[PDB]
């Protein structure tokens, strides 16, 4: 069996069952041997018993007819605890978020909800009461965060997708740390009703996936407009040239590592085989986005966390995830004028952004600078983290598109992942020029470089 | 002579600037408001400008010789600008750039308009230099902030102005003195060089004898400037002209604090639309009403703070008492407050949208009433706030609005109209009014004076 979309499928069609599909799933969470991995799992004969009821209607209308998928414990499952990694946050949801109820209409069955760092706030996956997730290719390195359980759990086989959360950048990083595809939807595109928030205003739904094609697939399953949220929008599509493709990439003096060497020779090296793409690099100022990534923590967005956990925060300190506390704690001294600062501040910058935005139809960055061990992390929790954001922070205050691939793999066996950032609702479009450049760099996804899914993506248009 | 872009243009074609000017001058000298302006150019630099201008091409030149008056929160080279607060007065170097471009156009500064300072009121009373007053009775408010740029267009003074509208600044005083105030979408002007209220919310508004004189102002003071963090690109977003349907609130919205004067008038204008080509559809005005209520309610009036926090920390008795006070209170609230309020009016967004789906445009008082000065000054924070009933909400929601006359009261009073329609419709927004001013209260200023020509038409 292959944990895929594509694999299920053609399990099922070759007279496997559903509740084979279940079964095996289990299994390869019984022996997978991290023990941070999910918060809350559904007992399996209950999940069996899904997959029977399941089995035996019709598979006309499911899309993803007896998926197996895991969720991020900040988005909301009825049938099972949330809570956003806090215990004493801890809720009992009676309905499904939204793009859960859209996802299991089309079939797909919820195995648990996977660990993140508390409150979605880090891009580690250290911040976490029930331990850390670690990277699927050495367990002495983050998984990344703060979307952990959900990455590490595809990309070890588990569950054929995942869904988390993005808003500073872990619908990317986790990706690019466990070797996944990472889909990372225009804000408001899917609802975030049944979602906890951290930034509401910039929180994202988001994909993890075998294939471009397959996280696409989820993603447009997912998709719709839901009053019920006031982020929520509905779909525009923005159209991306495909022929005379320019992609930006950061001025050589833009390209920072941390020292991490063997990330920046990776980089360097996918420009490299980038030239047989029919796609032109452009070298653009990266400086007005990478400004713009400070407010996101450096400015008062922070702020944003505060209101949504604010009255348990100062119910109960204690209760808090001790550097996320100190985070949000530090918030509460910012005033409105602070908050309107920080939007003048954002509004000059989109202005600059823009001017490079001419340039370039794509921008092409190393998904992190850097990747670290759990123990350096745990000793430096929040610089380290920081370091993590500096690609990622400017997405959703930008208003942009992100796609994160696989990009290769160092010499000690890490892997390196780039994000394709575009404009708002260009969702389509980058779908298939990320789809390109993965089977291009490193065309295998999770813990075995496994063979990609079919399909790829064509030309529409 | 009559002072519209018009009358001015068929004066030129023997008459001079200069005699245009010294008419001008004439009429400022004897109009007897002492609270119109903060600070005029004396009259002979005016002249030299005239006579320079005389002697060149009028080619190129849209607004050959038009007096113009500005604000005193918008820069001009060579006068002082203040904000009405004289303790905030700077001496720009520049023009503003909307000055800068009605300039070249060959509009002529007369000087600078006194306001509620800081841009902070809709009634015109908050102005250490005195309360300009409506120009059909002097006991009556002007309305604000922009109260002498309405005052001088309406009383003659000169052809058009700037103001700035924030909360409602381009309407209410256009709807007490009888003129057309276009309200351009943000971002369409610059506010380089324009003293920030609102900063994310601030947009130059023009005051003008008719639509199509305040709509060629419009577009020539229209431009990206990448100074302002908020300058967008011109888009332009039509609407219908056949089929076209007009929005206007619940009978049970219709909020006028006892004003039954008003509350008729606005009737009759409904009356009177039965015979132009649109049709009327009740919507609920509930989003709007709420939306509006954010802007000094919720935490957009710490925008204010920001923009004279220094001054204020400086010399708080170097305010207006009313507005000190006002954004003094906006000390207390924290980045959350102002993000709930961003959370709020998400909300109150898409159920607007809602509505914006049942209609092509919306139709409001300008105003629910309006005050004696005296009234006011007793009861400074309540009533001015009334007057924000229905304009408060337009910039937080993004659109785009146009005041027309839409007639008298039985006193002698105005009654202005406001249309709301989207961000960017400004020019189909334009034909709409025009037609409806045309149809209600065919005049401008305290003359109720002949609109200049021309007629707008469909294109």
């Amino acid at each position: 069996l292959s944990m895929t979309l594509e694999g299920i499928q053609a399990f099922l069609a070759q007279g496997g069952t559903i509740e084979q599909v279940v079964t095996e799933a289990y299994d390869r969470i019984t022996r997978y041997g991290d023990k941070a991995v999910w918060i809350a799992l559904r007992p399996r004969e209950e999940v069996l018993a899904e997959a029977r009821a399941l089995d035996a209607s019709p598979a006309t209308g499911k899309p993803l007819y007896g998926v197996p998928f895991a969720v991020k414990d900040n988005i909301d499952v009825a049938g099972l605890p949330c809570s956003a990694a806090c215990p004493a946050f801890t809720y009992e949801p009676d309905r499904d978020a939204t793009v859960v109820a859209r996802l299991r209409a089309a079939g797909a069955i919820v195995l648990g909800k996977t660990n993140l760092d508390q409150f979605a706030t880090g891009l580690v996956g250290t911040r976490s009461p029930f331990g850390a997730p670690r990277c699927v290719f050495d367990q002495d390195y983050i998984s990344g965060g703060s979307s952990s359980g959900s990455a590490v759990a595809v990309a070890a086989g588990l569950v054929a997708f995942s869904l988390g959360t993005d808003t500073a950048g872990s619908g990317r990083v986790p990706a690019a740390f466990n070797n996944l595809v990472g889909v990372k939807p225009t804000k408001g595109l899917l609802s975030t009703s049944g979602v906890v928030p951290a930034c509401r205003s910039l929180d994202c739904v988001t994909v993890f996936a075998a294939s471009v094609a397959e996280g696409t697939l989820i993603r447009r399953i997912a998709e719709g407009y839901d009053a019920a949220d006031p982020y929520s929008r509905p779909s525009q599509k923005r159209r991306l040239p495909h022929v005379g493709l320019r992609v930006g990439v950061p001025r050589q003096d833009q390209r920072e590592f941390y020292g991490n060497t063997a990330y920046a020779a990776l980089y360097q090296r996918a420009l490299d085989e980038m030239i047989s793409l029919d796609a032109e690099l452009v070298e653009i100022d990266f400086a007005p986005f990478r400004d713009a990534a400070k407010l996101l923590y450096g400015g008062p967005w922070v702020a944003e966390r505060l209101e949504a956990v604010g009255d348990h925060l100062s119910r109960a300190p204690d209760s808090f995830d001790p550097v996320v506390r100190s985070i949000v704690e530090t918030a509460k001294t910012l005033s409105a004028v602070d908050a309107f600062r920080g939007q003048y501040e954002l509004a000059a910058l989109t202005q600059q952004a823009n001017a490079q935005w001419a340039r370039m139809d794509i921008l092409l960055l190393p998904t992190a600078p850097t990747i670290h061990k759990v123990e350096a992390v745990m000793a430096d929790p929040v610089r380290l983290n920081s370091q993590l954001g500096h690609y990622t922070n400017f997405v959703n205050l930008l208003d942009c598109a992100a796609i994160a691939v696989p990009a290769g793999f160092i010499e000690t066996g890490l892997p390196f992942g780039v994000t394709l950032v575009g404009p708002a609702f260009s969702d389509d479009s980058m779908a298939l020029i990320a789809d390109r450049l993965h089977r291009r760099l490193e065309p295998g996804y999770g813990q075995d470089r496994a063979s990609l899914p079919d399909p790829v993506l064509e030309e529409t248009n």
